[PDB]
């Protein structure tokens, strides 16, 4: 469950947050495939409750009503079509599996669901599955409120309601079977793996029990005996009875300390500086590289939800964000996930964004199509960070240097650092308040290389900065502290 199952030489996956299936299918063919993206993490494909107050928030999708593949992103056929077209071009699909709970115990009963299925939170009747009162942890939870009140209590974290969401009795074979049934339907359609939502709130053993019931990946696209890639969402900063290591047996785990610490460093807060990244990785107390799924920001924390806090870098802090994402993609630690967002009317009141609930771009609840502008950027309020030249080219940088060791590290003792990856790539950063201008050892073969951050190598020339590597691998780099992008990256495939 540790291998992502991506095509050889594809090292990253993108979270196309809240996108429609039909748009993801097109994106796979027109962009993801040709630009070397390994895969896509899609929003929960199963039916959820339609919440009208506030108006269709992004978070209604983490409140299941049934396992019917019918959401605002599309119906079953559209989902199947997407998986097929994507797989046919070598881009994998990873499904966000919401299996720890159903909806909020306080939502009104009826048919306010994306597929019209009837549900009754009050009586715990989810007839579409079906689940009944006998399938929840109500009798297990021992908190007054029936909700998680103490995170220092591991049993509470697992048997009580997270924020009031109806907690499933995952120790029951019937429940395990229903979930495995849903997951197997997805596996057969062709999905390569899953993001297990709220894994901290489930016992490692129940997760194991469900995984034992899964089929191998679809043999039309994957080698026989292929197991789905599993990455579990466990928010594990220090200080909790539940450790992320408790989940290594089931697959990889989200390393939330990664983006939290990288943000503090790039923002130069808490006395942190880029020269301290010389031993980045496990040296920073992170999980083994072979069990990590890393990212700068995710859908929850780029909003204030989840964990990370103010240090988290987002598309809103574009300049520092491109640098952080670039550092992530150049560094060999972990398996990288890139984020792709939509803009919302962020409105802070007392340090809180009162509009943090705002869902994807829509016309009376109907998600707007992703439009592509003449310059390849997206329209209709979709950010498309994955299309930003500096990010997409770094996604390619990672593919090119895959397998090469971290070498030729340089630092000025402050915020000017550089490092290479074998003889295949070299990157330089200037996050100090003065200009960088130095001749460095790159470990690369002599030649003219196009800087992939300022431009592209197009038909024998570069559209941006050109770097000249001498016979001894030395190259001069100049970066003004006032540069749009204070970092340069060159690799084996950007060489003229
Ligand atoms: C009934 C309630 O419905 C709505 O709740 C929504 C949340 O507001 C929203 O974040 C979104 O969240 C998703 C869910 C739910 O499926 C789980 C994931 N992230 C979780 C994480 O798994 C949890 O562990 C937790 O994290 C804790 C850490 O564990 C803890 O260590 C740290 O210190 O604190 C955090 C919490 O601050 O919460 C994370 C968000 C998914 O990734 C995430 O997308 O969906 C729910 C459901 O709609 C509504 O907003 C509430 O008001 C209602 O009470
Ligand atoms: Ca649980
Ligand atoms: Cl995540």
């Amino acid at each position: 469950q540790y291998s992502p199952n991506t095509q050889q030489g594809r090292t990253s996956i993108v979270h196309l947050f809240e996108w429609r299936w039909v748009d993801i299918a097109l994106e796979c063919e027109r962009y993801l495939a040709p630009k070397g993206f390994g895969g896509v993490q899609v929003s929960p494909p199963n039916e959820n409750v339609a919440i009208y107050n506030p108006f269709r928030p992004w978070w209604e999708r983490y409140q299941p009503v049934s396992y019917k593949l019918c959401t605002r992103s599309g119906n079953e056929d559209e989902f199947r079509n997407m998986v097929t077209r994507c797989n046919n071009v070598g881009v994998r699909i990873y499904v966000d599996a919401v299996i720890n709970h159903m909806c909020g115990n306080a939502v009104s009963a009826g048919t306010s669901s994306t597929c019209g299925s009837y549900f009754n939170p009050g009586s715990r009747d989810f007839p579409a599955v079906p689940y009944s009162g006998w399938d929840f942890n109500d009798g297990k939870c021992k908190t007054g409120s029936g909700d998680i009140e103490n995170y220092n209590d591991a049993t509470q974290v697992r048997d009580c309601r997270l924020t009031g969401l109806l907690d499933l009795a995952l120790e029951k074979d019937y429940v395990r079977s229903k979930i495995a049934e849903y997951m197997n339907h997805l596996i057969d359609i062709g999905v390569a793996g899953f993001r297990l939502d709220a894994s901290k709130h489930m016992w490692p053993g129940d997760i194991k029990a469900i995984l034992d019931k899964l089929h191998n990946l679809n043999s039309n696209w994957f080698p026989a005996g292929s197991k789905p890639f599993i990455y579990q969402e466990v928010i594990d900063l220090g200080g909790e009875p539940i450790k992320s290591s408790d989940y290594f047996g089931n697959g990889r785990v989200t390393e939330f300390k990664y983006g939290a610490k990288l943000g503090t460093v790039i923002r130069k807060w808490n006395g942190e500086k880029m020269s301290y990244l010389k031993n980045w990785g496990e040296g920073w107390g992170f999980v083994p590289s072979d069990r990590a799924l890393v990212f700068v920001d995710n859908h929850d924390n780029q909003r204030g939800h989840g964990a990370g806090g103010a240090s988290i870098l987002t598309f809103w802090d574009a300049r520092l964000y491109k640098m952080a994402v670039g550092f992530m993609l150049a560094h060999p630690y972990g398996f990288t996930r890139v984020m792709s967002s939509y803009r919302w009317p962020r409105q802070f009141q007392n340090g809180n964004d009162v509009n943090d609930w705002v869902g994807p771009p829509n016309n009376n609840g109907v998600i707007k199509e992703v439009t592509i502008n003449p310059d390849t950027t997206c329209g209709n309020d979709w950010v498309c960070e994955h299309r930003w030249r500096q990010i997409r080219n770094m996604v390619i940088f990672r593919n090119v240097v895959d397998g090469q060791p971290f070498t030729n590290w340089y630092d000025n003792g402050s915020n000017q650092v550089a490092f290479g990856r074998g003889n295949r790539g070299f990157i330089v950063f200037n996050n100090d308040d003065w200009s960088f201008s130095l001749t460095l050892q790159t470990g690369l073969p002599a030649g003219t290389y196009c800087d992939v951050i300022s431009g592209d190598k197009i038909n024998g020339n570069c559209t941006g900065i050109k770097i000249y590597v001498s016979d001894d691998g030395k190259a001069h780099f100049s970066i003004s502290n006032s540069a749009e992008d204070p970092f340069i990256a060159i690799h084996a495939e950007s060489k003229l």
